[PDB]
């Protein structure tokens, strides 16, 4: 009604007096007169001409005949008397390439959310999430093209299920006119692209991605206005959606109707999971606030809470603005989580050291844990840090290859453990080396051949993600001071890093990362839980192309002081690694 005008705004199927038809609404307050043009018309805006209402501004009109599949447009007189062909801003499907034009289709049944999809949304679940342009996920060999809706369903959900991430994260699947902008310069925010197929075969993606039992978090746009093709901006002749460098006008009702009523949208007609709000900064812009932006994502955050809660929101803000994934009442905006920018910036300027400056340089890998609890984090290596000459993420690190490797693999072993949700672009799973190129397929190349490098990372990173959500220690406690203790904090001169890993029960998981070529035997330091402990992760076996250094086994407590601890054990690190305990029963 009030909150999803999706329902009665735009091309819907009716049947009034008796006969059948379909009926169009359009929000235009202003604007002489306004007709609807399509197949069923030859085009011809003389036909069926529109009647406006007083107490709200939308032109109607029921034409009989006109039905689901063919396509439509809004002819209309601008309220300074020009004539100019609209698409319907509530477009449901499109026409992108060889044309702009909106289609009779409606709305898909509707997607009630079940507890399993819930419960892994929550803030005590594992969530490491796959991110994708499905553009350039994959291509046909023979000549490019892109895959489907329904090829995705069939390649990309087994992957990403086989490789064991929980979520999928989409770059914005609405309609836009350029690939360059990867989706975030859109011009159609109610139907999903037509470049992999019809609404349809998206709504079955997402099926498919829920029958294998993962969550999907869908990029959304409320932060660029829609510059491309006239879609939207001097709608009726006045500024409709946009004020008075194109940006929304939030204050209008209507307009935040538009905003709102499209995320529900997403999550009821499409059964989306998530939904992530990039550029918030840009949105948001002490001194400049924008006072009608932080109300909107309030407002938005909300009612989503209301209206379907078990869905949450996710954000990327670049400025510390207080409060980000807070509760409305104090600092506020309302977000579940929030893309934690430092730690990634933070972690790969120390990981680009020379293995031989980083004594210096400890405090990049401490520092994270000190504010760790005054936002929902999700620790991000995004699509943002792989292009305009960024470089790939295993290019960033240093020496010879074999030392490249071994550096990526123990990172990602400390992002793993470290407090966080966890998010990886596709491509990074491999370890490809160039930078991403929205244009074509990933260098799924790199894995042809006999057991390599990236078949190593590849593998490595599927065993974190099932490690990870095996033992409750590594996502419990994420945001409570209980989950995560340091043993070692202070061992700069040799770059070895130790801490514990806590579940709700008190049960502990060691995490050592050893940050040079050294190894480091016998080294021995503190615990808190003595017994017999025994590797479960370990960056440098040789199942990953490792040296294969290591315990070997069982490793027993010595009752002897250490960093200031009555019990202690006496380890293996190996070389550029980073490994996980666990305690045996007894
Ligand atoms: O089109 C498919 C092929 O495209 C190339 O650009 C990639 O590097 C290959 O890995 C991929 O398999």
């Amino acid at each position: 009604t009030h909150l999803r005008p999706y329902e009665t705004l735009g091309a819907h199927a009716d049947t009034m007096d008796g006969v059948t038809g379909t009926r169009f609404s359009v929000w235009a307050p202003n604007a002489r007169r306004v007709s609807v043009v399509g197949q069923f018309n030859y085009w011809d805006g003389r036909r069926h001409p529109m009647r406006l209402r007083k107490e709200s501004g939308i032109w109607e009109l029921f034409i009989p005949g006109a039905h689901n599949g063919q396509l439509y447009k809004y002819e209309m007189i601008d309220a300074n008397g020009n004539l100019r062909l609209k698409s319907d801003p509530y477009a449901f499907e499109a026409q992108m390439r060889p044309e702009t034009a909106s289609l009779i289709c409606g709305l898909p049944e509707k997607v009630v959310q079940t507890e399993e999809r819930k419960k892994a949304n929550q803030f005590d679940a594992p969530i490491s999430i796959y991110e994708v342009h499905l553009g350039s996920w994959r291509r046909h060999t023979d000549n490019n093209f892109w895959l489907s809706y329904r090829e995705l369903a069939d390649q990309l959900v087994p992957y990403a299920k086989w490789m064991g991430f929980t979520h999928l994260e989409l770059l914005p699947i609405n309609e836009h006119p350029f690939d360059g902008s990867w989706g975030y310069q859109p011009t159609g925010l109610y139907a999903p692209t037509r470049r992999f197929g019809t609404r349809d075969d998206f709504r079955y993606f997402i099926d498919a991605a829920h029958a294998a039992g993962l969550n999907v978090i869908l990029d959304w746009v409320p932060g660029h206005f829609p510059t491309d093709d006239f879609a939207l901006a001097e709608f009726d002749g006045t500024n409709l959606y946009e004020h008075s460098t194109l940006i929304y006008n939030y204050g209008r009702r209507e307009v935040s109707n538009f905003l709102v009523g499209n995320a529900l949208y997403w999550i009821e007609r499409f059964g989306i999971d998530a939904l992530r709000v990039d550029a918030v900064a840009s949105m948001i812009y002490g001194g400049r606030e924008n006072l009608e932006a932080i109300e909107f994502l309030r407002n938005t955050n909300r009612i989503l809470g209301e209206q379907v809660s078990g869905a949450v929101t996710m954000a990327e803000e670049s400025t510390d603005f207080p409060g980000v994934s807070r509760p409305q009442d104090m600092g506020g905006l309302g977000f579940w989580y929030k893309w934690n920018l430092g730690w990634m910036h933070d972690t790969l300027d120390y990981m680009k050291l020379d293995p031989v400056y980083r004594q210096y340089h400890h405090d990049k890998l401490t520092f994270g844990i000190l504010y760790n609890y005054t936002e929902n984090f999700v620790l991000p290596l995004s699509h943002d840090e792989v292009v305009h000459g960024k470089k790939s993420i295993l290019d960033r690190m240093p020496g010879d290859a074999w030392q490249k490797f071994a550096n990526l693999r123990a990172y990602y072993g400390w992002m793993w453990a470290f407090p966080g949700k966890k998010l990886l672009f596709m491509g990074n799973e491999f370890a490809q080396g160039r930078e991403w190129n929205h244009d074509a397929s990933l260098d799924w190349h790199l894995l042809e051949g006999g057991d390599n490098w990236h078949h190593g990372v590849q593998r490595l990173v599927r065993d974190l993600n099932l490690t990870y959500r095996h033992h409750k220690a590594m996502h419990e406690l994420d945001f409570d001071p209980y989950g995560f203790e340091w043993l070692v904090v202070d061992d700069k001169e040799r770059s070895v890093l130790i801490f514990v890993r806590r579940d709700k029960e008190g049960n502990e998981i060691i995490v050592a990362s050893n940050f040079t070529p050294v190894p480091r035997h016998d080294y021995r330091f503190g615990i808190n839980q003595p017994g017999k402990w025994r590797e479960i992760l370990n960056t440098d076996s040789m199942h990953y192309h490792g040296s294969n250094a290591g315990n070997g086994g069982t490793v027993h407590s010595d009752e002897i002081a250490s960093h200031g601890r009555q019990h202690s054990l006496s380890l293996t690190l190996p070389p550029l690694a980073t490994i996980w305990l666990v305690r045996e029963a007894e």
